DNA sequence: CTGGGACCATGGTCCCAG
DNA sequence: CTGGGACCATGGTCCCAG
Protein backbone atom coordinates (compact mmCIF):
# COMPACT_ATOMS: atom_id res chain seq x y z
CA UNK A 1 0.00 0.00 0.00
CA UNK A 2 1.06 3.67 0.48
CA UNK A 3 3.98 4.14 2.92
CA UNK A 4 2.90 5.43 6.35
CA UNK A 5 5.43 8.18 5.88
CA UNK A 6 3.96 9.30 2.55
CA UNK A 7 0.46 8.77 3.96
CA UNK A 8 1.28 11.14 6.87
CA UNK A 9 2.85 13.63 4.48
CA UNK A 10 -0.49 13.86 2.68
CA UNK A 11 -2.56 13.82 5.93
CA UNK A 12 -0.43 16.64 7.19
CA UNK A 13 -0.92 18.91 4.15
CA UNK A 14 -4.57 18.02 4.12
CA UNK A 15 -4.97 18.71 7.86
CA UNK A 16 -2.98 21.97 7.82
CA UNK A 17 -4.21 23.79 4.74
CA UNK A 18 -7.68 22.38 4.23
CA UNK A 19 -8.84 21.55 7.71
CA UNK A 20 -7.74 24.35 9.96
CA UNK A 21 -5.90 21.78 11.98
CA UNK A 22 -9.08 20.10 13.18
CA UNK A 23 -7.84 16.44 13.19
CA UNK A 24 -11.39 15.34 14.01
CA UNK A 25 -12.55 16.82 10.72
CA UNK A 26 -9.61 15.30 8.78
CA UNK A 27 -10.16 11.84 10.14
CA UNK A 28 -13.80 12.18 9.29
CA UNK A 29 -13.43 13.07 5.65
CA UNK A 30 -11.09 10.13 5.29
CA UNK A 31 -13.37 7.98 7.29
CA UNK A 32 -10.48 6.64 9.37
CA UNK A 33 -9.61 6.75 13.06
CA UNK A 34 -8.24 9.99 14.49
CA UNK A 35 -5.29 8.09 16.00
CA UNK A 36 -4.33 6.77 12.56
CA UNK A 37 -3.97 10.36 11.20
CA UNK A 38 -1.78 10.98 14.23
CA UNK A 39 0.75 8.02 13.90
CA UNK A 40 1.08 8.66 10.23
CA UNK A 41 1.43 12.44 10.46
CA UNK A 42 4.01 11.87 13.17
CA UNK A 43 6.10 9.50 11.12
CA UNK A 44 6.07 12.03 8.32
CA UNK A 45 7.80 14.41 10.74
CA UNK A 46 10.96 12.31 10.64
CA UNK A 47 13.85 13.66 8.53
CA UNK A 48 13.62 12.37 4.97
CA UNK A 49 17.20 11.28 5.73
CA UNK A 50 15.76 8.64 8.08
CA UNK A 51 13.08 7.24 5.75
CA UNK A 52 15.90 6.59 3.27
CA UNK A 53 17.81 4.10 5.53
CA UNK A 54 14.94 1.66 4.85
CA UNK A 55 15.09 -0.20 1.53
CA UNK A 56 11.50 0.72 0.93
CA UNK A 57 9.61 3.61 2.56
CA UNK A 58 6.99 0.97 3.26
CA UNK A 59 9.55 -0.68 5.53
CA UNK A 60 8.95 1.99 8.22
CA UNK A 61 5.83 1.17 10.23
CA UNK A 62 3.31 3.83 11.24
CA UNK A 63 3.64 2.52 14.78
CA UNK A 64 7.43 2.45 14.78
CA UNK A 65 7.61 5.78 12.94
CA UNK A 66 5.34 7.53 15.42
CA UNK A 67 7.39 5.91 18.21
CA UNK A 68 10.71 7.09 16.81
CA UNK A 69 9.37 10.59 16.29
CA UNK A 70 8.38 10.76 19.95
CA UNK A 71 11.61 9.17 21.19
CA UNK A 72 13.54 11.96 19.51
CA UNK A 73 11.47 14.97 20.48
CA UNK A 74 13.65 17.92 21.31
CA UNK A 75 16.56 15.79 20.12
CA UNK A 76 15.97 16.27 16.40
CA UNK A 77 19.65 16.98 15.76
CA UNK A 78 20.80 13.77 17.40
CA UNK A 79 18.40 11.84 15.13
CA UNK A 80 19.61 13.67 12.02
CA UNK A 81 23.24 13.09 12.96
CA UNK A 82 22.84 9.52 14.12
CA UNK A 83 21.12 8.96 10.76
CA UNK A 84 23.72 10.51 8.47
CA UNK A 85 26.45 9.09 10.70
CA UNK A 86 24.73 5.79 9.83
CA UNK A 87 24.15 6.51 6.16
CA UNK A 88 27.93 6.65 5.69
CA UNK A 89 28.08 3.01 6.78
CA UNK A 90 25.29 2.20 4.32
CA UNK A 91 27.30 3.68 1.48
CA UNK A 92 30.33 1.68 2.68
CA UNK A 93 28.31 -1.38 1.72
CA UNK A 94 27.09 -2.07 5.32
CA UNK A 95 23.53 -3.44 5.29
CA UNK A 96 20.79 -3.89 7.90
CA UNK A 97 17.06 -4.45 7.51
CA UNK A 98 14.20 -2.32 8.83
CA UNK A 99 14.06 -4.11 12.17
CA UNK A 100 17.62 -3.02 13.09
CA UNK A 101 17.50 0.42 11.42
CA UNK A 102 15.04 1.58 14.07
CA UNK A 103 17.26 0.04 16.75
CA UNK A 104 20.61 1.50 15.62
CA UNK A 105 18.95 4.93 15.71
CA UNK A 106 17.50 4.92 19.24
CA UNK A 107 20.86 3.42 20.30
CA UNK A 108 22.56 6.79 20.82
CA UNK A 109 19.81 7.51 23.40
CA UNK A 110 20.68 4.42 25.43
CA UNK A 111 23.69 3.78 27.67
CA UNK A 112 25.76 0.92 26.15
CA UNK B 1 -2.48 -10.85 -6.00
CA UNK B 2 -4.44 -9.14 -3.09
CA UNK B 3 -7.47 -11.29 -2.07
CA UNK B 4 -6.79 -14.19 0.34
CA UNK B 5 -9.21 -16.36 -1.56
CA UNK B 6 -7.54 -15.52 -4.87
CA UNK B 7 -4.08 -16.56 -3.58
CA UNK B 8 -5.61 -19.86 -2.50
CA UNK B 9 -6.37 -20.80 -6.12
CA UNK B 10 -3.09 -19.21 -7.10
CA UNK B 11 -1.16 -21.25 -4.50
CA UNK B 12 -3.01 -24.42 -5.38
CA UNK B 13 -2.21 -24.27 -9.10
CA UNK B 14 1.51 -24.15 -8.33
CA UNK B 15 1.06 -26.69 -5.53
CA UNK B 16 -0.62 -29.24 -7.77
CA UNK B 17 0.91 -29.11 -11.26
CA UNK B 18 4.43 -27.94 -10.30
CA UNK B 19 5.34 -29.15 -6.79
CA UNK B 20 3.73 -32.56 -6.58
CA UNK B 21 1.60 -31.43 -3.63
CA UNK B 22 4.70 -30.69 -1.51
CA UNK B 23 3.75 -27.61 0.46
CA UNK B 24 7.27 -27.11 1.88
CA UNK B 25 8.36 -26.61 -1.76
CA UNK B 26 6.05 -23.88 -3.03
CA UNK B 27 6.54 -22.36 0.36
CA UNK B 28 10.24 -21.94 -0.31
CA UNK B 29 9.45 -20.95 -3.92
CA UNK B 30 7.60 -17.84 -2.76
CA UNK B 31 9.58 -17.01 0.39
CA UNK B 32 6.70 -17.30 2.80
CA UNK B 33 5.78 -19.53 5.75
CA UNK B 34 4.00 -22.81 5.09
CA UNK B 35 1.18 -21.91 7.48
CA UNK B 36 0.37 -18.97 5.20
CA UNK B 37 0.03 -21.15 2.09
CA UNK B 38 -2.04 -23.63 4.07
CA UNK B 39 -4.37 -20.81 5.16
CA UNK B 40 -4.95 -19.23 1.76
CA UNK B 41 -5.43 -22.59 -0.04
CA UNK B 42 -7.94 -23.68 2.59
CA UNK B 43 -9.89 -20.55 2.03
CA UNK B 44 -9.91 -21.46 -1.67
CA UNK B 45 -11.40 -24.92 -0.95
CA UNK B 46 -14.46 -23.04 0.37
CA UNK B 47 -17.66 -23.11 -1.75
CA UNK B 48 -17.53 -20.06 -4.03
CA UNK B 49 -21.18 -19.69 -3.02
CA UNK B 50 -19.85 -18.51 0.39
CA UNK B 51 -17.06 -16.25 -0.90
CA UNK B 52 -19.58 -14.51 -3.13
CA UNK B 53 -21.53 -13.96 0.12
CA UNK B 54 -19.11 -11.21 1.05
CA UNK B 55 -19.09 -7.65 -0.11
CA UNK B 56 -15.68 -8.38 -1.74
CA UNK B 57 -13.28 -11.42 -1.68
CA UNK B 58 -10.77 -9.43 0.35
CA UNK B 59 -13.22 -9.18 3.25
CA UNK B 60 -12.79 -12.87 3.91
CA UNK B 61 -9.42 -13.25 5.57
CA UNK B 62 -7.09 -16.18 5.13
CA UNK B 63 -7.15 -16.65 8.85
CA UNK B 64 -10.95 -16.86 9.11
CA UNK B 65 -11.24 -18.71 5.81
CA UNK B 66 -8.79 -21.42 6.91
CA UNK B 67 -10.91 -21.34 10.00
CA UNK B 68 -14.13 -21.82 8.09
CA UNK B 69 -12.99 -24.53 5.72
CA UNK B 70 -12.01 -26.41 8.91
CA UNK B 71 -15.26 -25.87 10.79
CA UNK B 72 -16.94 -27.75 7.98
CA UNK B 73 -14.55 -30.40 6.84
CA UNK B 74 -16.92 -33.25 6.00
CA UNK B 75 -20.09 -31.15 6.23
CA UNK B 76 -19.71 -29.17 3.05
CA UNK B 77 -23.29 -30.02 2.11
CA UNK B 78 -24.25 -28.08 5.23
CA UNK B 79 -22.48 -24.95 4.09
CA UNK B 80 -24.08 -24.40 0.68
CA UNK B 81 -27.44 -24.78 2.42
CA UNK B 82 -26.48 -22.51 5.27
CA UNK B 83 -25.01 -19.98 2.83
CA UNK B 84 -27.93 -20.18 0.39
CA UNK B 85 -30.32 -18.85 3.07
CA UNK B 86 -27.95 -16.06 3.84
CA UNK B 87 -28.37 -15.06 0.21
CA UNK B 88 -32.15 -14.92 0.49
CA UNK B 89 -31.81 -12.74 3.58
CA UNK B 90 -29.32 -10.23 2.15
CA UNK B 91 -31.57 -10.37 -0.92
CA UNK B 92 -34.66 -9.42 1.10
CA UNK B 93 -33.10 -6.35 2.73
CA UNK B 94 -31.02 -7.78 5.61
CA UNK B 95 -27.51 -6.30 5.41
CA UNK B 96 -24.81 -8.02 7.48
CA UNK B 97 -21.10 -7.20 7.36
CA UNK B 98 -17.86 -9.22 7.18
CA UNK B 99 -17.72 -10.56 10.71
CA UNK B 100 -21.41 -11.43 11.26
CA UNK B 101 -21.28 -13.57 8.12
CA UNK B 102 -18.64 -15.94 9.51
CA UNK B 103 -20.69 -16.14 12.74
CA UNK B 104 -23.89 -17.06 10.86
CA UNK B 105 -21.97 -19.64 8.85
CA UNK B 106 -20.44 -21.09 12.01
CA UNK B 107 -23.64 -20.81 14.12
CA UNK B 108 -25.33 -23.86 12.61
CA UNK B 109 -22.16 -25.87 13.42
CA UNK B 110 -22.83 -25.78 17.20
C1' DC C 1 7.15 -33.35 5.39
C1' DT C 2 3.19 -31.29 8.05
C1' DG C 3 -0.24 -28.99 11.01
C1' DG C 4 -0.61 -27.01 15.81
C1' DG C 5 0.53 -23.49 18.99
C1' DA C 6 2.60 -19.87 21.00
C1' DC C 7 4.17 -15.15 19.76
C1' DC C 8 4.73 -10.81 17.38
C1' DA C 9 4.00 -5.94 15.43
C1' DT C 10 0.81 -3.98 13.00
C1' DG C 11 -3.16 -1.35 11.40
C1' DG C 12 -7.17 -0.08 13.21
C1' DT C 13 -11.32 1.17 16.57
C1' DC C 14 -13.42 2.93 20.36
C1' DC C 15 -13.80 4.80 25.00
C1' DC C 16 -12.36 7.62 28.75
C1' DA C 17 -12.62 12.27 30.35
C1' DG C 18 -10.46 17.01 30.89
C1' DC D 1 -11.67 19.03 20.60
C1' DT D 2 -7.55 15.77 22.18
C1' DG D 3 -4.22 11.94 23.19
C1' DG D 4 -3.74 7.87 26.02
C1' DG D 5 -4.83 3.26 26.71
C1' DA D 6 -7.19 -1.05 26.36
C1' DC D 7 -8.54 -4.13 22.59
C1' DC D 8 -9.08 -6.82 18.43
C1' DA D 9 -8.19 -9.68 14.08
C1' DT D 10 -4.72 -9.85 10.61
C1' DG D 11 -0.68 -11.58 8.16
C1' DG D 12 3.22 -13.78 9.35
C1' DT D 13 7.42 -16.34 11.47
C1' DC D 14 9.19 -19.95 14.25
C1' DC D 15 9.60 -23.94 17.09
C1' DC D 16 7.52 -28.68 18.46
C1' DA D 17 7.24 -33.52 17.75
C1' DG D 18 4.58 -37.08 14.96
CA1 LIG E 1 -17.70 9.97 7.46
Amino acid sequence: PTSAYERGQRYASRLQNEFAGNISALADAENISRKIITRCINTAKLPKSVVALFSHPGELSARSGDALQKAFTDKEELLKQQASNLHEQKKAGVIFEADEVITLLTSVLKTS
